[PDB]
C-alpha cells in the first residue's frame, strides 16, 4: 500500500492502470478497502451517539477522533463525527468531518472554536438533486445567529461560478474568532470529469491553500459523509504541494495513510481515478513551468 511513481513515468503508469477496464485501479482500490478494518471506534457506537452520525457505517476511529469539551459525565458528551488527518505540513493539518446535521450543528461550531480552526472547506451544496447532503449550518444574512453557545456573524459573502467565500466572526461570550468558509458548489457528476472539471477543482484547491499559509489551526473539510469528496480534496491539496517540491508521487501511499486516520477516505474508485487524472494535469502544468529559466 505504497506505490511511488516517477513523474516522467506517470503517463505510462496510468495507461497501464487503465487497461482491462481499469483492472489495476480496481486492484489497488481493493487493497485500500481493507485499511482500518480492525481499528476501534467504540465511541462512535455508543447509544447516545447513534443520532450524531449521519451514516451508520461512517464512524470515526477512537484514536484520531476529534473530542469536544465535556461539562458532563453524560455518555457521548465529547463526541463528534470528525477525525484529524495528517497533511503535507503537520500531523493534524486537517479535520475531516461529516456535513453537520440539524442535531449536530451546535457541536460542529463548538469544534471550530475549541480547535481554533480558521478555515472550513465545504465540498457540497446543502441539497443536490432533491437529496439532503448538509444542514445550512451558517447564517443566511448578515445578522448574527446563535448556535447554542456560539454566535456566528457573516461579515462578507462572495459568490463565484464554482465556489463561494464567506468570512464568519464567531463568539462565545468574551471569546472571538475569525473563520473563512470555502464552499465548492460545482462538484462533478458521476463519472469521468471533464478537463474543465479537474481544472476548476484544482483552482479551488489552490485558493484554499493560499489562505492556509496565512492562517493557523486545523483545516476543517467536509462534504456529506466527510470521506469521499473530503479525502479527494485533502489528497489533491497535499499532492499540489508535493508535486511542487518533488519529482515523484505516491497516490496509493497517500490514500492508505488517510484511511488509517478515517475510514473510507476517497470513497469510490471513480474518485481514486480522478485523483490520478488531476495528478496528470499537475504534471502537465509543472512541465510548462520547466520552460521558464530563473536559476
Ligand atoms: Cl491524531
Ligand atoms: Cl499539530
Ligand atoms: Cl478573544
Ligand atoms: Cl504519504
Ligand atoms: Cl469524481
Amino acid at each position: 500500500s505504497m506505490n511511488p511513481v516517477q513523474l516522467d513515468d506517470f503517463d505510462a503508469y496510468i495507461k497501464d492502470m487503465a487497461k482491462d477496464s481499469d483492472y489495476k485501479f480496481s486492484l489497488q482500490f481493493e487493497e485500500l478497502k481493507l485499511i482500518g478494518l480492525d481499528i476501534p471506534h467504540f465511541a462512535a457506537d455508543l447509544p447516545l451517539n447513534r443520532c450524531k452520525n449521519r451514516y451508520t457505517n461512517i464512524l470515526p476511529y477512537d484514536f484520531s477522533r476529534v473530542r469536544l469539551v465535556s461539562m458532563n459525565e453524560e455518555e457521548g458528551a465529547d463526541y463528534i463525527n470528525a477525525n484529524y488527518i495528517p497533511g503535507y505540513n503537520s500531523p493534524q493539518e486537517y479535520i475531516a468531518t461529516q456535513g453537520p446535521l440539524p442535531e449536530t450543528r451546535n457541536d460542529f461550531w463548538k469544534m471550530v472554536l475549541q480547535q481554533k480552526s480558521q478555515i472550513i472547506v465545504m465540498l457540497t451544496q446543502c441539497n443536490e438533486k432533491r437529496r439532503v447532503k448538509c444542514d445550512h449550518y451558517w447564517p443566511f444574512t448578515e445578522e448574527p445567529i446563535a448556535y447554542g453557545d456560539i454566535t456566528v456573524e457573516m461579515i462578507s459573502e462572495e459568490e463565484q461560478d464554482d465556489w463561494a467565500c464567506r468570512h464568519f466572526r464567531i463568539n462565545y461570550a468574551d471569546e472571538m474568532q475569525d473563520v473563512m468558509h470555502f464552499n465548492y458548489t460545482a462538484w462533478p457528476d458521476h463519472g469521468v470529469p471533464t478537463a474543465n472539471a479537474a481544472e476548476s477543482i484544482l483552482q479551488f484547491v489552490h485558493m484554499v491553500r493560499q489562505q492556509a499559509t496565512k492562517s493557523k489551526g486545523p483545516m476543517i473539510i467536509h462534504c456529506s459523509a466527510g470521506v469521499g469528496r473530503t479525502g479527494t480534496f485533502i489528497a489533491l491539496d497535499r499532492l499540489l504541494q508535493h508535486i511542487r517540491d518533488h519529482e515523484f508521487v505516491d497516490i496509493l501511499g497517500l490514500v492508505s495513510e488517510m484511511r488509517s486516520y478515517r475510514m473510507s477516505m476517497v470513497q469510490t474508485e471513480e474518485q481514486y481515478i480522478f485523483i490520478h487524472q488531476c495528478v496528470q494535469l499537475m504534471w502537465m502544468k509543472k512541465k510548462q513551468q520547466f520552460c521558464i529559466s530563473d536559476v
